[PDB]
Order: C-alpha cells, then structure tokens, then sequence
C-alpha cells in the first residue's frame, strides 16, 4: 500500500473494502509515516552541522602537535612542515586564509603561521549555537504532533476491540 | 565559486501547476548558479509547503470523535436485535 | 506562501481554510520573517563600514614597509617608488591627499609624502565609533521585538498541543 | 443551518426536535465559529502591517542599486534615474519627502537626494513593534477562550457516548 | 486563478426547496468562480 | 460602552450582568484608556514645541541665502531683498525686532541688518532644553502606571482562565 500514486477516487475504492476501522488505521499510518519522514530529514541536517565539527576541531588538534615542535626547539623557527596529507584538506569547499602559498613551507612562524592557521580552522567549528537557534521553533511543531499521531492511532486500535467483542456467536 | 547545475526540470518543474511560487527570474534550465540564493531558496519554500500535517489534525480531530463514537453504537445496536431476533424464536417449539 | 502578492479578502480565504491556531503561526511566521529581513539589511551597512576599514589599514602597513626602506638608506632621500599596483586605488571613490602627481614618483619625502599619506589613509579607517553612535538605538529596538516574536510563537505552539490532547477518540 | 437569521423562539423548536445533547453541540459549534471569524479577521489586520513592510523595505533595495551607481562613477554626481516604474508608487496613499519635482531627474546628490529617499521609505518600514504593542493583550483574551470553547464540546460529546453506551436492547 | 466552473445546477439546484440556505448572492449557473469562497462553502454547508 | 454618561448604580447593573472577572477587565480597560488619551495630548503639546522649531530654523537658512548674495557682490551692499512670501510670517502670533519698516527693502546692511533677523529669528528655535526641563518628572509618574495597567489587566485574563479550565462537563 502507497498513497503517493492513487488516485482520489481509487483509495475510496481501498477504504470501502477495508472497512471503517481499517480505513482510519491507514488513514494516520500514512499519516505518521510521512512526518515522521519529515522531522529524520529534518535532524539529517542539524547532524551535518555537527559532523562539519568533529572533523573540523580534529585537525586542530593535528596542527597543535606541530606546534609542539617549532616552540620546543632551540632556534628562533624550528621549520615543521604541516601535515598536508590531512590539513591540506583546505582546498576544498571549506575556509580560507590571507596567507601566501602554504603547501609544505616547513612553517616558520609558530606565532604568525601556526597560531593563525589554528585560530582560522577552530572558529570554523563553533556552528553549533547557530543550529539550536535555527531548528528550535520547528522541532516543536514537529514533536508535538507526533505524540498526537501515536495516541490516535493507538485509539482507534481500541475502539476496535470493544466494537467486535459485544459480538457474541449463537449464545 | 559556482557550479551551474541545471535543475531537473522533467519533474522539478511542477511548478506551473496548481502549487506554490517563488520571488525569482525565470527558472527554465538556467544552470542554476546560486547554491546559497538560487539552490537554497527552491527547497527552502518547497520544503514548508511539505508541512502540511498540523494543520489536518487541527481541524478535523472534533469531528472524527462524533463520527467514531457512533459507529460503536451502530455496530452494537444491530449486534442486540439479531441476539433478541434468537431468542425469540428459539422458546417456539414444534409439537412437544 | 507569500502574502506580499494576496489581497486582503483573499488572505481570509486562506486562514479560514486553515483553520485558527495555523493562521495564528502563519501571521507570526511572517512577522518574523518581515523583521529578520530588517535587521540582517541593516548589518549589512554595518559591516560595509568595518570592510571599509580592514582595506583601509591594510594598505597603510604597505606604506610602512616603504618607509622603513625610505630612512634606513645612506642617502637624504632614498627614491622608493609606491606599490601603486595596490596603493593607487586612491583613483576611486576615495579620499584625497593635496600633494602634487603622484604616480610612480621615486616618493621621496620620507617625512614629508611618505609620512602624510599614511596619516591621511589611516584617518579614513576610524570609522568605528561613528557606527555604533549612530546604529545602537534602532538595534535595541529591534533585538528586543525579535525576543517577543519568538516567544509568542512558541507560545500558539503550546496552546495547539493541551487544546487537541484532551480529546480522546472513543472512551 | 444558521441562527444568525432566525427568532428567539424559533431556536427552540430547533432544539426541541434536536435533542438535549445535540442541541449543545449546535450551541458551542456556533459559538466557535463566531470567536474563530473574530480572531481572523484581527489577524488580517496585523497582516495588512507586515505586507505594507515587505514591500517598503524591498523598495529601499532598489534604490541601493542606484546609489551603488552614482558613487562609483568617476564625477562628482553620475546622474542616475530613479527605476520610477516601480519607485514613483509615492503617488498613492503613502509618505511624502520634502524634496522638489522627483519624476526622473537623473538623481544627482547621492548624499542629500538618494540618501534621504532611502532613509524615509525605510523608516516607514519598522511598523512592527507598534503592532505587537497593540494586538497582545486582546489576543491572549481571544486566544485562551478558543482552548475552551473545544474542550467544552469536546466533553458533551464524550457524555453523549456514555449516556446512550449503557443502553442494552433485550438482555 | 478562477477557471469559471457553472454548478451542475440540473441537481444541486434542488436548494430551492424544504432544504437549508446559503449567505452568498444568486447563485443560478454564475459560472462558479471561487474555489476557496463560492465552491468551497457550498459543499462545506451542504455536507454539514 | 461608555462609562463618562452613566451613573453610579447603573454602572453596576452593567457590572452583575457582566460577572465578576469581565467586569475587571472593563474597569482596568477602562482606566487604561484615560490614562492613555491623558498622556497623549500630553505629547502633543511637546510636539508642538518642536514643531515651532522646524519651521524656525527652517527660515533661518533662507536668509542665509541672502546673506551669500549680499557679501558676495561687489559694492558695499547688494541690496537684496528678503524672500518676505515666506519670511514675512513675523506679521502673526510671533517674535520681534527692534528694526524699521521691513516689507522688501532690499536689504542692505549684511552686518546690522540680515546679520540680526537670522541672530533673532534663530534663538526662537532653541525652545528644547525648556521643554525637557519642564516635561520629565509628570512624564515618569504617567508612564510608570502605564507599565501597571497593562500587567494588572493581563493577569486577570489569565486567572480567568485557570477558573474556569478546571471545570469538567461529566467526566
């Protein structure tokens, strides 16, 4: 059974040989599977908002490794080449930074190079204040009715019994 | 910075129908360029004609009760005279 | 939905269909959506007048570098030429400087030309206090109604949940 | 059925044959069509408010299309036409700007004549706040009566099903 | 926006009759314009 | 309704009709809009002292005009004459000067004669700091009960709910 590809006439034609009680079943089961279609496609987007982030604060934490090695170093620039096997993932739909050709430079300046490419790519991972302020409102509307689409359904699956059971063969 | 996608126009273009509008130029195979201002304005209104379900339980949820609570009674009305309908003419006996 | 096209009998025709708890969202929806629209137009000039500024000051640090090669020569007058490919974007709509043809010149007066087109092109870039003197009072009056439009939609959202709850099919 | 044209007494013999019970149901159904048409009709009017602003505020983009034009040209005022097709809609039930003869003069003053037709037709434009000013208390009044005016016909129409459910024919 | 549609007025002209009553004009064969003010009213009354 | 015509003991007749919570809210309703139509002509008045000054400075600047033309001449005095189609509205509910018979003389003294008509004409238009001198202690004693009639009123609306919610038909 889909709705999606009858006609209007044709499913009067489907409830007639249902029955009353049938007919209303499948009138909110259809009606249950499609917001709940709804409100799935609805949290696939707020979830990748967070997945952007759990790759995003990841390669932070890969540049701070390297950081690690300019500062401990005795000269003034230890020359650590980025990992650019990952953290060239910038070329890409992504970010950007005003800073000249990158690619493995062996990067000099721990204060200049390394602690702004850091500072770029992990204001890139705070989207998530702006995904609760987005989708709040409509996650409501969409969780309210669908405690109301459960216990209709779950009614008329009552009514039923207590219709067909004051049924007494013979007696 | 963009891409032109063309939009799927075969099915996509449902909207000269009885359906909805959108404030924007000339839709037909434009390969549409705005993935922020083109792209994410077709779904963004497609997509809130798509809810379109608290509004159906809203307004007829009164009337289904009056209409559901009858037949309980239409049901177990008529299942009372075809008992009494029995027992009437079971007590007549033939002879005896 | 769009209701800057409907007429206004019509939009009656549109909220009595929909019954009146959707027609109560539906009229916030779009008074809300009417002063979002406001409000992100007008940080738009807002931030036109800080873009103004981070071009603004960039440039004058290009000016710096001239003039630390100006003065650090053995020479009066060291002869450094602008960086004109960025610097004569004075050629626009712009400020101005009342110094004599200046295109490529050798500039030459590291107290007198280098030293007064960066205090005139810096000047440019304190446009900051004269935006929130003058764009602080209409935000205030428009971040506090966005806080009632909100909660005054998800209040519609509510009173439509406990209005339905309490009926029960059957029973 | 209406009773919108009918007598005091003729109501009652509409009653009368009616029943107890239906007769409450024909009595709060009215009654909520009644407050549902009021409630409508003061939403098309806070309506009318938002419409009057989604097209004042789109106005003010056009005329930023024009100062974007007289500012960046090479003169000191690049004589742009006003698009009047859509921008002469001042002549209708509107505002006024005391600015002389304004049909298509090559708009010359980008700070004194393009900058102050903007900054009316937007401020005609923040018609929100008064709105919400004024319609919040009465639609609270109107808004909480609706939540019991359906649980009031919701409940006789459960008390209809008891009262006639315990009614067994022969037994 | 309004396709002109005439009732079948050969049947649904049986208001003119012991029957209810609509609060809208003429109604004979006016080629039926509002979907949403004249059509959807008639049924919305005559069902109830 | 109207209470301003009725009498005392009428008033209540109107009041036990009404029941107990309506007629809280007529009487707060009531109180909310005198203390309205009160603190509205009471800025009506303020706006009037404005309104004073914007047609004041208003004038002062067309004689600025004047005041180019006569110095800008050649001679000692250009003799111009004064735009009196406006700039005679001293002949009305007005200031005054200590100088002869002004109807079109073609003004000639830049310094003693169009130099004192702008420095009279223009300390008309300081009439502010007198106005906020004058109105701000009465305009925070009306606005502080404005805060309290609305949130007295708004609370009886929402115990007239409570009241009448816990109240269930059968059940």
């Amino acid at each position: 059974y889909d709705l999606g590809s009858m006609s209007k006439d044709d499913v009067i034609d489907l409830f007639n040989k249902l029955g009353v009680f049938q007919a209303a079943i499948l009138m909110f089961a259809y009606m249950y599977q499609a917001q709940s279609d709804l409100s799935i496609a609805k949290f696939a987007d707020m979830n990748e908002a967070s997945k952007e982030s759990t790759t995003a604060q990841k390669m932070a934490n890969l540049v701070d490794a390297k950081i690690a090695d300019v500062q401990s170093s005795s000269d003034k620039n230890a020359k650590a080449q980025l990992p650019d096997e990952v953290i060239s993932y910038i070329n890409d739909p992504r970010n950007d930074i005003t800073i000249s050709g990158i690619d493995n430079i062996n990067a000099q300046l721990g204060a200049g190079d390394l602690q702004t490419v850091k500072a770029a790519i992990s204001a890139k991972a705070n989207n998530l204040t702006t995904t609760v302020n987005n989708s709040q409102l409509e996650i409501q509307q969409m969780s309210n009715t669908l405690n109301l689409l459960t216990s209709a359904r779950s009614d008329m699956q009552s009514l039923q019994y207590r219709t067909i059971s004051g049924i007494s063969l013979g007696k």
